[PDB]
This record gives C-alpha cells, structure tokens and sequence, in this order.
C-alpha cells in the first residue's frame, strides 16, 4: 500500500501559439485543489461529484481496455500499448491510432509556465462555460506528499473522430518518473478518458471522478492488488454503494450537509474494517418403504399418459433384444441348460414383481453382459471339475440370499454415499461407450457374414440360419439401421420444434421410437427378395434342453449328486455375483435419481437391493438367471418419461404401470411371434444406437470432454469453468479419461470380472490422490454432487 | 436497353422461378436414384456373368443399395462439415478452414 497524489490534466490550447497541450486542471493530495485562470491554485475542498460523472465513468469503466503490471518506464510506450490495446479490444479504429499518440505525444504544461503562455483555453481535438470548481473554489505540497507516496495520471481529452467515450486504465509494474510529465512522486496509475462530444457528458466531470476514485483508499488497494477488470469494476461497485447524494432541499446548507455525518460514518463502517445409516436393523428398508409406498396411488395414475406407452413401447424392444440375444449366448455357452425362454420368463417375472414392490420403479431388471462372462466362468469351473453347473446355481442363489438379507439387516446400503459424481459418471460413460461398441461390431458381423462379393451361390441353405454371403444383406441391414436412427433423432428434435400444434408436435415426439421402428419394419416388410435377420423367440414356455434339467433343479443333483464342499464353496462366487449386482444396481440408481434429474418421489437403494438379489436367488432354484438393474435400459427409461418445460427438466412421469406392462410384454413376447419375426435386428441396432447418444445428456465427463476440443472462450458458464483453471479442468479431465482406459483394458482382458474392483479404486483415488493435486474448491466445482 | 424490362420481376416472380428450379433439380437428383434402382432391382437371385460393357446389361448385387449409402454419406458428411463451420468446436481459423472445404 502507498499513499495517492492523483494529477489532472485536460487537452487544451494556448492564446499565443496556437498549440495542443495537456493542461494542469486539479490535483489530490488529501483534499481536491482546483487550477483556475491566473494560474493561483483553489481553495482545498472535499471532491464533490455529479451524478452523470459517476454514471459515465461506470459505463465506461464497463467495458475499459485495463492494463495490468506493464513493463513500460517512459509514457510513449505506455502511450503506445495503451493504443494497441485500444485496437485489439475494439475501442477505436485503426485509423485513428495515429492521431490519438500525437495528441498523447503532447507537452504537458503545469501551473509555473500557464502566465507564460498569455492564457489557455479548452480545446477539442480534431482528427487532421467555467467549471463549476472555478467558479466556487477559484475566483478568489512536496511536503504535503508522503516520502513513500506514488502518483496517478489521469488524462482528459475530447476527440470528435472517436465514436464512443473510451476509458483506459494502465497500472504500471514498477512506479516510473516519467520525463513527458514531471511529478514530485513516480507515475503508477494513468486513466484516460477520452472521446467525444456526447450528452450527459463533462469530461472534466468524468476526470474528477476517476481522481476522486483513485484517491479513496479502498479502491486505491483494490487496484494495486487487481488482477483483471472485474476486481476494478467490483471496487467501483462498493464505492458507488457508499456513495450518499444530496438532493436540492431548502434546508440550511450548514445543518444539511451536518445531517449526512452519520450517515457517513455508518456507511463506511465496514468499507474499512436416503443414504443415513439409522443403526436399527432393517432401518434402510423400512425408511426406503415409509418413503416411497405412499405414493403407491399416485404411481398408477401418473401413468395415464401417452407418453408412458410410447415408453412402453420403446423399452419392450430394449429390454426384448438384449434377453433374446443374452438367451442365445447363455445357451450356446450353457449346452443351453439356461437359455432364451428361461431368460425370458426370469425377466419377465421379476420385472413384474419389481415394478409391483419396488421403490424405484423406473429401474430396467434384466440380464447384463458380465453377467454373462460369470456364466461363462463358472460352466468351464463346473466342466472341469465334473460339476452340475444348475446346481452350483442353485447354490450360488442360496447364498446370494443370505447375504442380501445380511447387507441389508446392517444397512450395508449406506456405503453407497461414498461413490460420488466420479465413479457415477465414469461408470455410466464406460457403459454406454461399450453399449455403442457393441451395437456398431454387431453391423459389422452382420457385413462379415454376407461381405460384398461380385458373385454369389443363389442356392444355399436358409435353415436354420444362412449357409453362406447372400447379395444386399449387409447394405441393406445398414441402410435400415441408418434410416431408424435418422428417424429417430429426428423426431427427437421435431419434439422440441416450433411446428405444428403443440400437442401433435409432443405426442408424435413422444412416440419417436414406435413411429422410427414401424416405418423401418414397413420399409423392410415390402423388400421381399433381400433377406434379413428378424427377432426369434423360443417355440413355447419349455425348458431349452429337456434331456438336461426340468424347471425345479434338485440342490443335492439331477442326475449325479452334489458334493458337498461345492455347497460351501459357492460363498465365493456368490460373493463376486452379489458384488457385480450390488455396484451395477446401486450405481444406477445414484444415476437415475440425481437431484438434477427432477426425481421427486424418492429413490429406495435398500429395499430395491434386496427384491433384486433375492429374487436373482429364488429364479436360481427354478435354474433361472439372476438379474441386475441395466443402466443404458434405466437411463433410456427415465429419459423416455422425462418432461422437458419450456432445455431445462420440469418433471418425470414417475410411474409403475410402465415397468410392469415391458415386463408382461416380456413374458408374452414367446405368444406374439408372427409380429416379433417381421421386426429385423438392424432397425433395433438404430434404436440401440439413439439409446447409447440418448444416454450421454447428463454426464458431466462426456461435456467436459466435449470442451477440451472447444476454444476456451466458448466454455458455458458452469462452476466448474467459471471458477476452475481452463488446464486445470483439462487435467481433471484427462485423470478420468486415463481411468476410462484402464477400465476399458480391463473390460476387453479375460479377467473382465475384476471391472468392479477396479472401478471401486476409482474412490480411494478421488478421496486421497485428488486433493493432493487440486484445491477443495476445485473439487467442489468439479465433482458435486448437485 | 431491353434489359430494363428486368425491373419489373419482383420478389414475387423471382422467389416462385428459384423455389421451382430447386425443385426440380431435387426431383431429379433423386429419380436418377430411383433409376439406379429400377436398373438394379433387389433380387433372390443374380446371374452372375453379365457383360459389363459399355453398361451392364442386367441387374447386380449391392449396386443401387451401395449407390444410396454413397449418397445418403455424402450428403450427411458435407450438411455436418457445414454445422461444424457454424460450430463452437475447434480453434476457429481451422473450423472455417475445414468448414469451407
Ligand atoms: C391435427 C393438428 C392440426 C390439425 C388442424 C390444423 C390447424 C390447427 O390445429 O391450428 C392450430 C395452430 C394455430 O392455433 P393456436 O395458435 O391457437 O395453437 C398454438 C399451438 O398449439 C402452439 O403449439 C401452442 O404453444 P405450445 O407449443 O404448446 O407452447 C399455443 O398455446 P400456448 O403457447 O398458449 O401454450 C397454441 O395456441 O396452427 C398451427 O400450429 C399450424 C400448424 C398446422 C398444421 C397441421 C398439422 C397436421
Ligand atoms: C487438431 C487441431 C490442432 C490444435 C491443437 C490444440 C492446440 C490449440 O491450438 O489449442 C489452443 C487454441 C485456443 O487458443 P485461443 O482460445 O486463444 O484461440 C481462440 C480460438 O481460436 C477461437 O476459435 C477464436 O474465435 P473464433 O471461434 O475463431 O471466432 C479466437 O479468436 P478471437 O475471438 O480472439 O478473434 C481465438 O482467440 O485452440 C482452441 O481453440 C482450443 C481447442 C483445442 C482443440 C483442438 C483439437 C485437438
Ligand atoms: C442337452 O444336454 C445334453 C446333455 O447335457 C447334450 O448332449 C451332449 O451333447 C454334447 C455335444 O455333442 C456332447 O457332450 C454329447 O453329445 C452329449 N453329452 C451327454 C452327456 O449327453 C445336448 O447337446 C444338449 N442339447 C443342446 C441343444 O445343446
Ligand atoms: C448359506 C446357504 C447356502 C445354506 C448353508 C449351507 C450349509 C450350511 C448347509 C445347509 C443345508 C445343509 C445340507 C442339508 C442336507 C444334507 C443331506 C444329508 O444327508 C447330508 C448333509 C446335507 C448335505 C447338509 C450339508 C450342510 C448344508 C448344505
């Protein structure tokens, strides 16, 4: 901090010569003192200020060309970047750069030589009444100047050829004793005010303003210590707080201004001075069902909308293609001891009995692909060593159960408080990355299977699949998929268009996906030569080998007997199933019921937790998958009964009629065959497609990532971009990325029934390594959970 | 000075004749599609020794369907450059750049 000694000077003309100059005009020490004509300096007053200057020199100060620590000791250079920086910020033309350095180029007179000059007169720059202080203060300091004291500059000038006032703050980085001007104390600051003729505006007005400014001592720190414009303007802003004006009153104009002393002096005072462990058992449960069952009425008739059965209809083929597909491969890696009709029944049944029971009825319940990989797993486990592998199903499920019913006894669910916005999103980037990957490497079988060829064999063997490459199947199943996605996306923005009568405009995009799958299935429906691949259901509800298992498995065997070390032994593998359902579900329903979403009904982790794995367990006797909440299925659920307002999220239609009715849907899907053979896969590939975009809206990873490819100015205004470094957020950015990898790696390595583990450290790496490498505000702005 | 008679074609003839030959010139570039595809119908099956000169003389295997891939590509690929010119993506003297081209 150093004391002020504020300088103003005025762009004048000389009665002898003719010549521009920069005059002497007011200068600050502790109190104003006016230059007047004769040359004797004014009385010392305190610095009165005009409403209009202080708004002009806020609106200028507005949008001001400031110029922080500049290396500069001499004015022309000070002149000189002050004029670029003019350029640059679009103040003034390139044009009259040149002028405005001339004028800034100028002898600056002082109080000694004005006698010697025959008088001074205003001027007004061209491009080639008294002052009210004079009139009241004038018509009749080295050593006032502290030792440690420095100087600001503040030129005044009117300019005809500018076309706005321009304001120009330069602070310097070292004080200088410039030698254009000479002062008893070094040049720091230098305001100019410059432009021209304009209402409202007394540039001599403005210039008392900004002295006065800068010899407040507040905003005098306020700019030694500044950084940027904003820090100034917010000085500005609390100096224009404690400004006090005086309206024109008839009261005595000694006891009127003595009114304001208190008023002064107050005025300046300070300017100078569902996750909560309870502790009882099952307490997780029974809050989860005191929360969500009394909105059980409300869950029925939320559902009268048709927008709930355009969901109906869009997730049956979500949760129908993945069961169908997932049946095969179950199958065919089973010797299809579980299978495709199991799978079906399995999902339908408990997706029923979810969506009758649950808390968060929006979860989608079906089979998933690690699931798959354990299956694998344990029939190779089983095949070596000469095990039923139903059974150690069967027993896998009666430990799934014990252990469901214990973690939820002991609110085992409230560990979930700790996998905060950067696993949620991590996780559900990672899934849907891998959902997309997915849906494109099946296209791309497809186009293996029947390659384009200059010659084909027109006699091959249909049943039970092709025998060979077939002509147009490939294109054909491309263009398919490519026009459900086409259709799709767009009838997802002609829902948020300006067209037609709103209501049409909503319900027709509400039923997007429907229209998109029937118009694709017509255009393949009248291609009759071209084959494609359809959806194929099981004949009947029979087991998928009746020479291997009936629908009841016996736990001590079927056809041989179960040791009984096996019997313990399936604690393991119980205990890594009972982790993969654990984090998918509990995951999912972080995702899902984020306060951002609008979820305000509430959301059960306990109790959903429970009717999953349990019932995983009980479908486990009947030799029946176990299931886990799916979360592109979920995510696509929720975003297909979200309401959007008039953008932002107004409500979501939270309901149990949609759930229940996929589920029946399910279940029945084996009766409605001759409707289910004619819907190809490469239509459900586009709609797989739009899911995996779809579900890509509310990560914050996939919008951070998005900015790294952005200009650093276009980054929207958010927490995280408005108080984060631009590097520092690439840098957090990239920390998630490399684990996107290395979950990625894990995924694709035969040891993908580690990805849990390996997601679970991603915790102890946001709670411990993080904050070694940013600030607390950092990773508040970064990682909230709202 | 015949060519004054123009000023007496308004908004109104100009904007009708504009929207007209535009389409007709869509019309068209998308019967030449539907050509495409008469020539080459989607067939069972294809003889598949045809005479390739000067034009087939028959139809062919994944032709008319490669044709509307091709088309459809083209058209999407030069519609989002032109999104990507307008965009808020890269730094800008390339967006342009790559938006022009
Ligand atoms: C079957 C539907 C139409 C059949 C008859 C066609 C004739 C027909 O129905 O006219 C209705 C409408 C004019 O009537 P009107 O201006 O009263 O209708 C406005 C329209 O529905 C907006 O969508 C509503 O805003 P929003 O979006 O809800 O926010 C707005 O209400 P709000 O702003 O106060 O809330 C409504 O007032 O015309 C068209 O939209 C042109 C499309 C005609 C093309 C028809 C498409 C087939
Ligand atoms: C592959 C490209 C090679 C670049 C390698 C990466 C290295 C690299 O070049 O980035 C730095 C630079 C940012 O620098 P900076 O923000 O200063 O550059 C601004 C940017 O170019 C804007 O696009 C310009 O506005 P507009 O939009 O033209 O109107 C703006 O001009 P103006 O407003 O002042 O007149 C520029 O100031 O580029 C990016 O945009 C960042 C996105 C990086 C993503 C690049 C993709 C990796
Ligand atoms: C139903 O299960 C039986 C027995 O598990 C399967 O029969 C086996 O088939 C495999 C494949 O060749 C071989 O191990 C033997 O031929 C059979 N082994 C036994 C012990 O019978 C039968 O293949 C299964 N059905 C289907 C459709 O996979
Ligand atoms: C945690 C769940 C899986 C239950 C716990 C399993 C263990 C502790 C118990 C539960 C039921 C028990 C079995 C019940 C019946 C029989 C038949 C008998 O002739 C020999 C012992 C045997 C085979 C038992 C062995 C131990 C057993 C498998």
């Amino acid at each position: 901090t150093h004391k002020v000694y504020v300088e103003l000077q005025e762009l004048v003309m000389d009665e002898k010569n003719q010549e521009l100059r920069w005059m002497e005009a007011a200068r600050w020490v502790q109190l104003e003192e006016n230059l007047g004509e004769n040359g004797a300096w004014g009385r010392p007053h305190l610095s009165h200020l005009t409403f209009w200057s202080l708004l002009e020199l806020r609106r200028v100060f507005t949008k001001g060309t400031v110029l922080l620590d500049l290396q500069e000791t001499s004015l022309a250079g000070v002149a000189n970047q002050l004029l670029d920086r003019f350029i640059f910020e679009d103040q003034i033309r390139p044009q009259d750069r040149e002028e405005l350095l001339r004028a800034l180029l100028l002898k600056h007179s002082h109080a000694g030589e004005l006698e010697a000059l025959g008088g001074v007169k205003p001027a007004v720059l061209t491009r080639s009444h008294s002052s009210l202080e004079t009139q009241l203060f004038c018509e009749q300091i080295l050593e006032k100047i502290p030792p440690d004291s420095e100087a600001t500059l503040v030129l005044v000038g009117r300019a005809d050829f500018l076309e706005q006032p321009v304001l120009g703050f330069v602070r310097l980085q070292e004080a200088a004793e410039l030698e254009a001007v000479e002062l008893p104390v070094p040049i720091r600051f230098l305001f100019v005010l410059l432009g021209p003729e304009a209402p409202h505006i007394d540039y001599t007005q403005l210039g008392r303003a900004a002295a006065t400014l800068m010899s407040e001592r507040v905003f005098r720190i306020d700019a030694y210590m500044a950084q940027s414009r904003g820090e100034l303007l917010h000085s500005l802003e609390g100096f224009l707080d404690c400004s006090l004006v005086l309206p024109p009153t008839d009261a005595p104009s000694e006891q009127a201004l003595l009114s304001l002393v208190p008023v002064q002096r107050e005025l300046l005072r300070r300017r100078y001075q569902p996750l909560q462990q309870t502790g009882q058992l099952f307490g997780g449960l029974v809050r989860d069902i005191r929360r969500r069952y009394p909105y059980y009425l409300s869950d029925i008739t939320d559902a009268f909308s048709p927008q709930v059965l355009a969901a109906v209809i869009f997730i049956y083929f979500a949760a129908l293609s993945p069961a169908i597909t997932f049946g095969g491969l179950l199958g065919e890696k089973t010797r299809n001891q579980m299978g495709v009709s199991e799978l079906l029944i399995s999902t339908a049944v408990q997706g029923i009995l979810f969506a009758l029971l649950g808390a968060q009825p929006l979860l989608v319940v079906g089979f998933s692909g690690p699931l798959l990989v354990f299956e694998e797993a344990f029939f190779s486990f089983c095949e070596t060593n000469g095990l039923e592998y139903i059974v150690g199903r069967v027993w896998i499920g009666f430990w799934l159960i014990l252990l469901v019913v214990l973690v939820v006894a002991f609110e085992g669910s409230f560990l979930v408080r700790f996998i905060s916005r950067y696993t949620q999103e991590i996780f559900s980037f990672l899934i849907s990355l891998i959902f997309i990957y997915e849906t494109f490497s099946k296209l791309i079988k497809i186009f293996q299977d029947h390659p384009l060829q200059k010659t084909y064999n027109y006699n091959v063997l249909m049943v039970p699949k092709p025998q060979g490459p077939l002509p147009n199947t490939a294109l054909l199943s491309l263009v398919l998929m490519a026009g459900t996605f086409f259709f799709a996306m767009m009838l997802r923005k002609f829902k948020n268009s300006s067209y037609f009568p709103g209501k049409l405009r909503r319900v027709i995009g509400d039923f997007g996906v429907p229209i998109s799958i029937l118009i694709m299935v017509l255009v393949d429906f009248f291609i009759q030569d071209t084959y494609t691949q359809k959806l194929s259901v099981p004949d009947g509800f029979k087991v998928s080998n009746s020479s291997a298992r009936g629908w009841v498995i016996h736990p001590l065997g079927l056809r041989s007997e179960f040791p009984i070390w096996m019997m313990f032994a399936s604690a393991l593998p119980a205990l890594l199933v009972f982790i993969l359902i654990f984090l998918e579900s509990q995951i999912t329903t972080l995702i899902v019921s984020k306060p951002e979403r609008k979820m305000v009904k509430g959301s059960g982790f306990h109790l959903d937790l429970l009717l999953v794995v349990g019932m995983g367990g009980v479908a486990a006797l009947f030799g029946m998958p176990w299931l886990s909440a799916t979360t592109v299925r979920s995510v696509t659920h929720a975003n297909a009964l979200t309401v959007m307002g008039k953008a932002q999220i107004q409500e979501v239609k939270e309901q149990r009629i949609s759930g229940l009715l996929v589920a029946v849907l399910v279940g029945l899907s084996i009766l409605m065959e001759p409707i289910l053979s004619r819907i190809p896969l490469a239509v459900l590939f586009g709609i797989f497609l739009y899911m995996g975009v779809t579900s890509l809206s509310g990560i914050q990873l996939f919008d951070r990532i998005l900015l790294l490819f952005k200009p650093p100015k276009y980054h929207p205004d958010v927490p995280y971009v408005k108080r984060v470094k631009t590097w520092r957020m690439h840098l957090f950015t990239g920390i998630q990325i490399i684990c996107l990898a290395v979950l990625w790696v894990v995924k694709s390595t035969p040891a993908s029934l580690a990805l849990p583990f390996v997601l679970i450290l991603t915790v102890p790496l946001r709670r411990v390594l993080l904050p070694l490498i940013f600030r607390n505000v950092e990773l508040q702005c970064l990682d909230a959970d709202d």
